[PDB]
């Protein structure tokens, strides 16, 4: 009821909430268990026409399900394509999910191969154009920006032109934050050099969100370039 943004702890594992950002600008939110405990994840909803678009899965195929189910409640116009923005199971577990309700699902080729050897599941089309640090192309309502590796080698983040949000994925943390999160796959040592090539870029925005954790503003770029030094320290 409070209407502030929902926390790990008030969302059950296998439910959905979705949280108006702007118009047309939504984010989901979902938890799931990975090696004994639970975590919040982000996505992103993007009003295209009369149709939208999905930024990233809601971490597992039942989770999915529930978002398009809470979608269909909430918003009541089809989900028509998904971009995941890295090959991990909190961006791509559902993609069989969307796939066989007739969603078009989307990736770097980088992130398809990533999530092709882990045993991930895998977005059926390549989005080309992303290769090299600082690239973008649009898509539908939004701009991909590939910033360098950071959490990941593929990681990518999305941009709202229309609203001025940045959703940076797991490539930027929280205000709350006090780790870097899960970093099997990160470069500690070109995360800050990404960070600051989205600052750079995006100077314009008003919200940030995170890959996990509450949105904020362009505070945040700058705390994930701070926390991930104390981490790798
Ligand atoms: C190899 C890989 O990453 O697998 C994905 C599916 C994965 C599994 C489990 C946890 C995470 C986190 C993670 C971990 C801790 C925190 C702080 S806390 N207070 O506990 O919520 C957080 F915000 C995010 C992340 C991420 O850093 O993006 N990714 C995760
Ligand atoms: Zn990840
Ligand atoms: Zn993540």
């Amino acid at each position: 009821p409070s209407g502030e943004y929902p926390t790990v702890n008030e969302i059950p594992v296998g439910e959905v909430r979705l949280y108006q950002i702007a118009d047309g600008v939504w984010s989901h939110i979902a938890t799931q268990s990975f090696d004994g405990a639970v975590y919040p994840s982000n996505g992103l909803i993007v009003r295209d026409g009369d149709e939208l678009l999905l930024i990233d899965t809601a971490w597992g195929a039942k989770n999915t399900a529930a978002l398009l189910a809470e979608i269909e409640k909430q918003i009541g116009l089809p989900v028509t394509r998904a971009v995941s923005t890295h090959f991990h199971d909190d961006r791509v577990g559902g993609v069989d999910v969307l796939r066989a309700a007739g969603v078009a699902t989307y990736a770097s080729p980088s992130t398809r191969r990533l999530a092709e050897a882990e045993g991930n599941e895998i977005p059926t089309h390549s989005l080309e154009g992303l290769s090299s640090s600082g690239d973008a192309v649009r898509f539908g309502p939004v701009e991909l920006f590939y910033p360098g590796a950071a959490h990941s080698t593929d990681n990518l983040v999305v941009y709202v032109p229309s609203a001025n949000v940045l959703y940076g994925g797991c490539a930027v943390h929280e205000l709350s934050s006090t780790s870097a999160g899960n970093v099997a796959d990160a470069d500690l040592a070109e995360w800050p050099t990404s960070v600051e090539r989205i600052q750079k870029h995006y100077p314009e925005a008003e919200v940030v969100i995170p890959g996990h954790g509450l949105p904020g503003g362009l505070d945040l770029l700058q705390h994930t370039a701070n926390v991930v030094k104390a981490h790798k320290n």
